[PDB]
């Protein structure tokens, strides 16, 4: 482990291994000496910027709101020591195997395997819409993994509840978001789901755009690009419409060709998936219910999820902006809720 690394944590903890590092969160398995079981330490500095601690707050207060066997499951958070001295958060949580990134970029998955990894995926993103959260932030590596292919969704820092910033990575957003101010929408999300099933077949990201530009030249260069007004009736900046109408006029491209090899129930999912009109996607609960995965499709085993009021997140809307103190008070105040 990286001596750069450096966790302020109980004793009773041996760190193991670093297996995510970024400029938010960085999370490291750990020895709990007491009773020898290994677990996730994720540790997050969140005051530096309010975006950071904006992230956190919504990170843990969903962490903790949660119960379902495709969310990760939270353990503990550090009790601070001290209001002053308080600068860092240590979520502690179950140790997974790996990621579906990992997953995705080292094996060589049957078309089973897929089914479950996206019915499982779909199985957490009804259970958040039913409770009005979106997540906004879905791909592989937020997807977790056990050997027995259980799959925890992770990272809900940058959920909303459906009534600068952290923004999802451009590879895996829809891309009504990249073409105006869109309302949050469950279609998002679909969206990302789409992504990733895509991903799953392809063994390789299907929109890895280098810029915003190129990001929605490659996605109509698959999904076709919206030619007529009906179609570009979704999109509310006419600067926007106008933007789309420069585009080359592609054609939706012929996927049962492009995967030959691919389940066609799939490609059919796929397709209902990787939709332009954010009103014309499949919903979560209608894609579990799409016979790619009757084998593990059971209606009287997908939790709907219970309404969350926009007041979860009451800091969302704040009219006079909120100082880092008035932050760190709240993440406090909800590490001892
Ligand atoms: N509970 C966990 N068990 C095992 N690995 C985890 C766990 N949580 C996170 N990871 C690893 O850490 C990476 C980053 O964690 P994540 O929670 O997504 O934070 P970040 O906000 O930095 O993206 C994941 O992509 C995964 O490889
Ligand atoms: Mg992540």
């Amino acid at each position: 482990m990286p001596k750069r690394i450096v966790y302020n944590i109980s004793s009773d903890f041996q760190l193991k291994s670093l297996l995510g590092e970024g400029a938010y969160g960085v999370v490291c398995s750990a020895t709990h000496k007491p009773t020898g079981e290994i677990v996730a330490i994720k540790k997050i500095e969140p005051f530096d910027k309010p975006l950071f601690a904006l992230r956190t707050l919504r990170e843990i207060k969903i962490l903790k709101h949660f119960k379902h066997e495709n969310i990760i499951t939270i353990f503990n958070i550090q009790r601070p020591d001290s209001f002053e001295n308080f600068n860092e958060v240590y979520i502690i949580q179950e140790l997974m195997q790996t990621d579906l990134h990992r997953v995705i970029s080292t094996q060589m998955l049957s078309d089973d395997h897929i089914q479950y990894f996206i019915y499982q995926t779909l199985r957490a993103v009804k259970v958040l819409h039913g409770s009005n959260v979106i997540h906004r932030d879905l791909k592989p590596s937020n997807l977790l993994i056990n050997s027995n292919c259980d799959l925890k969704v992770c990272d809900f820092g940058l959920a909303r509840i459906i009534d600068t910033e952290y923004v999802a990575t451009r590879w895996y957003r829809a891309p009504e978001v990249m073409l105006t101010s869109a309302k949050y929408s469950r279609a998002m999300d679909v969206w990302s789901c789409g992504c990733i099933l895509a991903e799953l077949f392809l063994r390789r990201p299907i929109f890895p755009g280098r810029d915003y530009r190129h990001q929605l030249l490659l996605i109509f260069g698959i999904i076709g690009t919206p030619h007529s007004d009906n179609d570009l009736r979704c999109i509310e900046s006419p600067r926007a419409r106008e933007y789309i109408k420069s585009l080359p006029m592609y054609p939706a491209a012929p996927l049962e060709k492009m995967f030959p090899r691919v389940n066609p129930k799939g490609i059919d999912l796929l397709q209902r998936m990787l939709v332009f009109d954010p009103a014309k996607r499949i919903t979560a609960k209608e894609a579990l219910e799409h016979p790619y995965l009757q084998t593990y499709h059971d209606p009287n085993d997908e939790p709907e999820g219970e309404p969350i009021p926009p007041s979860f997140f009451e800091f969302d809307h704040y009219k006079e902006a909120l100082t880092t103190k008035d932050l760190k008070k709240l993440i406090w105040n909800e590490i001892f809720s």
